[PDB]
């Protein structure tokens, strides 16, 4: 028998007769006495814990009380309810402590088993929470481990967690992509409607695609996330002088070359000056006609009379690539 | 043991034997006998209470009777699904008083530690309620405390509640956006429709922003409640004296340079006289070409011979700018 | 001990042990011996009551029995779950009675304290229920108590309960609009679907508007009950003598000014002898224009070659306003 | 104590020591013993009854088994959940039985107060069950209670339960329509989706009205069941000779008279011999306009130079009503 | 007491002490004891049956064990959690056998009284599953109790069980068309989306008709399931002999006669040699039109200067009808 | 009594009285005591197994803690409510272990009687999951046992599990598709959407075709899995050398013939140099006219003025095809 007071903020269904002190679920101690000291939320608890866990009590050691967390985010009172209320430890590598303050929410606990533990940088969390999904061919391989804003006040710092055998998955020229929530797709000629799959909808997802030839990554590395499948397409950023981005879209306006899609606008600025200029990404199979002399006009959706399509004067304004010989140059002028 | 009577409007659920008075999840004191005065629903309900809270026991102490809430708007009783039916109370800074009146509701308990406690100015509650989140770069920071009407019949004074870590994130120039409800985005050339996470539609949120450059805001400051991400644009403001607002729209009007949008025509209004002036917003990288002798007309969506284009018949009016020199002024003349 | 008979329909779940008779959810009496007379459904229950409410026993006194009402409409089973089945009472002004009948329903209970409560008129209960809500500035201060079918068979009498601390909001000149269920709102450029909030989808809401300068309204006031908030406009009824109601809209057709929206056309009638005249609304701030020699003709949506607008030709007909001066008139005559 | 049995085809969850008999709830019997005979599910159940209903026991009384239906269609295993499985009873008027047959659901209880009990006819049940509910002004007045197919296998018959204190609503002039399931009103101009209320989708509603002028309907009268309210539209029938029926709709097809609508084409039908002739409801104020020499003709969705009108071209074809005087006539041919 | 083996695959939560056997739901045996032979799932679970069952023993006796079954198609569990789990019996005609092998899952238990089994043929179970309810005037008059799959590998054969009263209603001549699922209804001029009742969503149904005069149809006959109320309209089948299906579409190009609509096209079939051959079905009361002599051409949806119709243009290609003289022959060929 | 010492990562809700090892869920053990080795969750589980087992224990043992599953994914508790946690094994072919290491999830357990046992090959798993459903003729007749990235990290392999009794049905010639997911399918002239039944939605589906004659497919047999019914239809491959793919889509641009609809286009490639070459299949039927001097030429939308069809005009581009004689080739070339 030992004497721990802990402070608690608030202490819900406690009972000194049967509260134990679970460490990952099994009992190690037991609720003596609740007292509150001066009327200023001072819950002194009294927790007697086995001689084994005295030696190996120090400084560092957090406490917490799980609830039944039947809330508006919560499953996590499956113990709790057959159980009953307890509470639970973490330790550390204090010196000693006898009088504890309670943390208010169950921490995170790193695992002791080598998995992957890499860092990603987005612009804001998105629709993502701690405990959604990490996808790989759309196959869980992981989940997101935390997520902490950087002392930049501009981005988000996500770090997720990948399991133990597809280490070999992550390579150093990963890219990882955002799938969360869900959006219509209406195309001309009918409209289908498929974005993701039934379980990103509700807490979010992220999936990931591995290159071929990449060194594998490892050690808290940091990725970019785009927030779309689109946006983490591989190529090659050719900056465009545009003349005036009249009919232009930002991530819509495509590349076209003999009737197909080979590129696509994927941004649009508005310099100083009164210079519109953007830039676009193509297909990686491409970059060889892109050389010197080589043009990039525009085309406009006119109407031809012996031509009559429907499909093209929906679309606009549509970039037309001829090829070019010479050196390979990575920007050009639109006239 | 104390004798301390209280009136009930309805009592339901109580037994002598077993019904304790929790402070804060731990008892306090025990229900001894119930009985009706008179039969007007005065409801004497005497409680012995320990000796070490009726010194601690003043004027200003609230008592409520907590039920399982399962109604339309509850989840709260996980504590008296599983113990039962009790009470709580709330010590005060009173003189002393032993005839208590209970409360209808569990009122709103105000925590010890540090926490930021602002109010937010809005014209109406909107789809907030007392619990719901809110978001910081989409992470949860913060709650929404209570809400009041202002003796001002006009508006809703709401005030929320930031966490003790993010006390650094409000400043004095943060702007606070109304993120709650859906609605469908049809735009042209097909429609996708997102709004918000699935959070904020059950209960209500409140997204904000952090300037980079602004000092921190502290102790009750004010704000405004912007109604959307797009009313809670930065800018400046500019006034119009339009010749008829013909096709124009509140919030849907652009303000084109180059092709590309620049500003956003925001509030239009019919003075006396028969004179319609509105204000516009700007993007504030172009307010060094807003000076003297700098013009804006409205453009039509004209059918062009040569350039047949679906997408701007479908716009409608469209004001176009075209930049000038000397001083800046901040308003203009459409003619 | 007392004897108390009283007549059920139905007696489900009730055992001579231990069924309580529970006055507002405190035990007054328990049940003695259940009886059938006859076998024509004459459930004779005794009832062993305390002396202190058999001196408060008066002959209109209603008993109900609480069942776990979990059916199509109900969760009030909450007591009724826990503890089991039970009946209630309600003490009344009658002079002795000991042969009951028990009422097939709970009935509506009226609170002690000041509250307002006032009558509203409608044409149909649409889908309001009693336990709905009623809002001011969206938020809650108060609910629908009960609904009863006025003698003349036309319309419907709702009478709904303002909370203690609002009676102040409710004035002489305030108006009440419904608020329930759901549609979509497709206008032309896009369609964007946002009609009320959760809450009042499943039970029903009310909201209303109190005005600066009034009265403050009390002691069951009548007030009409618009189906929308745009039935709920102020303004001032003009009488239209129209030519031919050809492309005119009961509720849609508005009266522009200057291209700006200012009264909105609300009845069509075909009056007898073959003359279709209708009455608008109109912005209370444009009143001091409807004059003498003032004109209100009609614009049809023509095709413009200098000017083509896709907005206006969805539009249809739209009623022009001109000035004018001299004597205040309150009804015009189309040509 | 006394010896009934009582032939089970299936008895699930049946002890000998507590399956009691309840009669409206109350227990008369208790089951003694189960044995099955020769193995062929002649499952014999010793019943001893109490002494007072075995007087009046008698042949024409029915028993059924009560099971927790939480299946498909059920809620009504609330009894059965808390005490457990039981069985129940419904005297009637036959002479003498011992040896009972188990029905195999539970039936209909008819009530002894006075309540209206009229009978429907309708061409199908609908998404109308027992147990729906039955609006005036959209206020439950009374439910569905059962439904039976008449022996001429065209029809359903549908008879209903009025409230005791509703009686004086329901008139022989009175007319039922249906409401029940939900779909979308898309019309020109925008689209909004309104049918009916979140209780009538789940299990079916009947609305009515009630007239002014007329007598009340009593003792298993007779009505119609329109399946809408637009088909319970009073007015008079006008039958139509039209010479081909090319662009008309079966009941969107609209009389115009002065622009505005007053009559609705309802049936379209093929006569042999190649005769295309239809019937027409019309508004009972604009019958006396119908007399001798008044001529029906149709319009055309014409393209006029001068007006333009997007609207009128999407509905077709349009009946066009010309005033007669003389004799009022019920039939007319259009040329 | 009686010795009885049963071979299963896996038992989960059985007890030696409390795990009855119920045939029909009334107890007949008890697990004596659970032993595992030579550890390759051979739960050998010995059983003492009473006496009487133990006479009616055979061969062809079946076991199963009964669950919870709340996994993603179930509900049954409801005896299995008040009681816990248990195993059932059904006795059969076989000689004698005292070790038997448990069944995967409960057998489909055939009725002693008097109901109608009838086969029906499918292309393909579409969304229909054991339970499935069956539907005469959308009143449920039966289920659907089993399906297998006929030894030719194309169709599958559905056997449903028609209830007792109700086999006056199945004639020879009668046509069961599937109702499952749900789609949208959109035609022109706006849309409205109502397939099915909302409990043929989740599991499926069958609808049929009765005719007028027809044998009453027994004991195991056939019938096709048409996959759609319009693809069961009865009517004559008639060839054609297409030019070239250009506009024709297999289900809804019409047959017009005077402007309505009298057949459907059914089926559009690609001969070999190159000759695009149809066939119709009409109206019954139009065969006698269909003589000698008598044409159908196509009609073109034309743009006609003096009728704009903007309904026809959408429809397209469209069947005329004219009738003739001599001889009913039942094929034409369209020129 | 035996001891049996297993490290668990972490042990919740074991208690040493009452936490047995159920083999199938037949109790085989008890845990005697759990303790923890030097704080680095070691958690030592002492396990008293009979001693039947204990000779059938082997190196190749695996355990697992259960506990009620109501996360993200899960139904598998019911066991596990009732009567608590517990542990499972598998015993193997190992030679002899006493100290292991338990498993973090519940491993897959291969059945003893005759099942097939195939492996599909997609390129990413989809919206399957492990327990989804294996559909023939929509009758489900297996399930999704495994999923498995192959060594290259290309693909993803899934072995499904086919019954014993439907072995017959999966030939070498068999095809499967997916079914998963739903969309929306908006044609022209109305849309209606239907993709799959209710029970793929959440989890998966795939459905499969039996030929009629191939020889029965067995022992590991790999199989495509086609992402639609539309990737899944047979047919022969025509190489197409076309000139631009100006209006060419992907998988909807398709082969008329005498109207009607013989071909698809699926593939769509750019070759290097500027070739644009794709590839289509065909109806086996028409195969017998792909011979030589067979020519392929696209037709254009045009407007005709004498036949105005809406829908050719939406469509776009349609590849014609006209027969030819002489040898079959199976590749053509578009001028």
């Amino acid at each position: 028998g030992n004497t721990v007071t802990i402070d608690f903020m608030s202490a819900d269904g406690i009972v000194p007769g049967r509260t134990p002190v679970r460490y990952q679920g099994v009992e190690v101690g037991t609720v003596q006495d609740i007292s509150l000291s001066d009327d200023l939320r001072k819950i002194e608890v009294k927790v007697s814990i086995k001689s084994d866990m005295k030696d190996a009590l120090r400084e560092e050691t957090q406490f917490w009380l799980v609830t039944p967390k039947a809330s508006l985010a919560g499953v996590s009172g499956l113990d709790a309810l057959v159980g009953g209320n307890y509470i639970g430890m973490m330790p550390g590598k204090g010196k000693e402590q006898d009088h504890f303050v309670a943390l208010d929410t169950q921490p995170k606990y790193r695992l002791d088993n080598g998995d992957l533990m890499i860092h990603l940088q987005a612009p804001d969390l998105g629709s993502l929470n701690s405990g959604s999904l990490v996808y790989f061919r759309k196959i869980p391989v992981g989940k997101v481990y935390d997520y902490a804003i950087n002392p930049n006040k501009q981005g988000v710092v996500i770090d997720v967690l990948i399991e133990r055998r597809f280490t070999d998955l992550v390579k150093k020229g990963s890219r990882f992509w955002n799938v969360s929530g869900v959006d219509a797709n209406v195309s001309i000629s009918g409209a289908k409607v498929k974005l993701e799959s039934l379980a990103a909808l509700v807490n979010g997802a992220i999936a990931f695609d591995s290159p071929e030839e990449s060194k594998p990554a490892e050690a808290e590395d940091t990725f970019g996330l785009y927030e779309d499948l689109a946006h983490s397409q591989r190529g090659v950023i050719i900056k465009l002088e545009l003349p005036s981005g009249a009919g232009l879209t930002a991530d819509s306006t495509p590349l076209m070359y003999q009737g197909l899609e080979v590129g696509q606008l994927t941004k649009l600025d508005l310099n100083p000056g009164g210079k519109v200029t953007g830039e676009m990404t193509v297909d990686p199979s491409v970059v060889t006609l892109l050389r010197e002399n080589t043009r990039i006009e525009l085309r406009n959706p006119k109407l031809s009379l012996s031509d009559a399509n429907l499909s093209a004067l929906l679309t606009g304004k549509t970039f037309e690539l001829v090829p070019g010989d010479g050196e390979p140059r990575k920007e050009f002028v639109v006239v």
